[PDB]
């Protein structure tokens, strides 16, 4: 599924991330956008045996379990194919798992560099929530 901005935005808020370990609605949202562009079913392949998954771009090394992976640690306890659903909520629980892990939202390497310092507010301006 592509998401809408304002879709998504209320589909994170119903899931509790609002406000998730003083990260505002907006930063997810903005994450997501730079991640995949909305797309829950972007997959990235990289060159040291690892896959990025899903909406918010989580990585097979760590986070999920795809068999194909070297080092698994699979620490939100998931295949990784649950990541690749049209329903966000695996994808919200392994996020806040990564958050719980004592990571930050600088797990995410397109939060750093594209919603970081920004007016993150902007991504759910005029959406209804
Ligand atoms: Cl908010």
């Amino acid at each position: 599924k592509v998401f809408g901005r304002c879709e998504l935005a209320a589909a994170m808020k119903r899931h509790g991330l609002d406000n998730y370990r003083g990260y505002s609605l907006g930063n997810w949202v903005c994450a997501a956008k730079f991640e995949s562009n909305f797309n829950t079913q972007a997959t990235n392949r990289n060159t040291d045996g690892s896959t990025d998954y899903g909406i918010l771009q989580i990585n097979s090394r760590w986070w999920c379990n795809d068999g194909r992976t070297p080092g698994s640690r699979n620490l939100c306890n998931i295949p990784c194919s649950a990541l690749l659903s049209s329903d966000i909520t695996a994808s919200v629980n392994c996020a806040k798992k990564i958050v719980s892990d004592g990571n930050g939202m600088n797990a995410w390497v397109a939060w750093r560099n594209r919603c970081k310092g920004t007016d993150v507010q902007a991504w759910i301006r005029g959406c209804r929530l």
